[PDB]
């Protein structure tokens, strides 16, 4: 069965790609070639959308409400759903086959990348957990660490989107979510057809 | 008195500075030069944040809930807040005057920015305005804005902080926003001390 740690290399934070080009072609896509990741480009997506950029004081590279990191990301493969740990650069089984479909919710494109990523935003590391205001910082700590991805996929030629929408009911059995863990986004990625 | 259009060079759209580079460095930083940001420098600062890189199709850096574009970014000076014409590469007055105080709130530093930068979520442009679903699509797509600017200052050498906290009261005066404009988050930028 599924790999119960799957061991990435260590992400190349010196890869080629120009921020400025990223900018200009930077766009959504929703359709994709059906190979997987290489496990370097997604060991270097990973470390972009919220890795440890400074090693000694444990901070990454999407800021955070309070330096809470409340973003969690749960990667979504054929064989199975893990978890990213930043410290180990590595991901952690959560829930083996294929949940791409829970992150599909209505739009079938989706189950046409081999991996999606899946912003957790977890509340309670923010206040309470009911509170609309702690939803909202949830929310724009999500929306960063999207545009991280985006902008990685754009340097990167990957294709992707940002999404909302995905089935809470499946997706919350599928990732074995605490009722204070909000899905905020979605990013399916995969190279361009 | 102030000019009631700034116009901006056109963004370089090419300027140096590596992506992953970027992710490295990117952190957050609470002091400032006291020198005024070169017109270059805001017009590609703005641009990287929200500009127009589709022209044809009026698409941009950052993706938006629907496409509905929601997110409007009013600059802080000292002689006037303007609010950002993508279109134009410009800036049009709003009111007369220094208001970093209003984005300051309660945090002093915030003043010794040359220009702050205000992601305003126009709610309507996304729905009912007092819809929670509504908010929390607005502060995703402020949070995209914010890291587009955070990633930007990282690769430029500018001194950036994305913040949530401001004088909603003094602001709403400011920058004459509508009840269904809620402000977001502000990005305090400058050099390097
Ligand atoms: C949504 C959000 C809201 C924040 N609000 C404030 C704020 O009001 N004032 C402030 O000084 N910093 C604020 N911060 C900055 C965080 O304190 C900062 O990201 C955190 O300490 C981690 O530091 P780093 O950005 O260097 O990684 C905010 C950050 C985010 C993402
Ligand atoms: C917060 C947010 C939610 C979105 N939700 C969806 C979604 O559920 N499904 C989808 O196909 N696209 C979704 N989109 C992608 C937008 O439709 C897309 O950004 C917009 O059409 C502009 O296109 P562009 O990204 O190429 O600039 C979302 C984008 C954002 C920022």
């Amino acid at each position: 069965g599924a790999e119960r740690t799957i061991q990435l290399p260590k992400p190349d934070m010196n890869r080629a790609g120009l921020l400025m080009k990223a900018l200009s072609e930077r766009h959504s896509t929703r359709e994709y070639a059906s190979k997987a990741l290489s496990n370097t480009d997604l060991s270097d997506l990973l470390w972009a959308a919220n890795g440890i950029n400074r090693s000694s004081e444990g901070k990454r590279t999407a800021p955070s409400a309070m330096n809470r990191q409340d973003i969690d990301i749960y990667v979504v493969l054929p064989q199975g759903t893990y978890l990213y740990d930043a410290k180990g650069h590595k991901l952690n089984l959560i829930s083996e086959g294929d949940h791409r479909s829970a992150v599909a919710g209505g739009q079938a494109f989706v189950n046409n990348a081999p991996v999606s990523l899946v912003l957790v935003s977890d509340l309670s590391k923010l206040g309470d957990a009911k509170s609309n205001h702690v939803q909202l910082m949830g929310a724009m700590d999500a929306g960063i660490v999207s545009q991280n991805i985006s902008l990685f996929c754009s340097a990167a030629r990957l294709a992707t989107v940002p999404r909302a929408s995905m089935d809470l009911v499946r997706l919350k059995a599928a990732l074995k979510l605490k009722d204070t863990q909000m899905p905020m986004m979605n990013h399916p990625v995969g190279y361009f057809k």
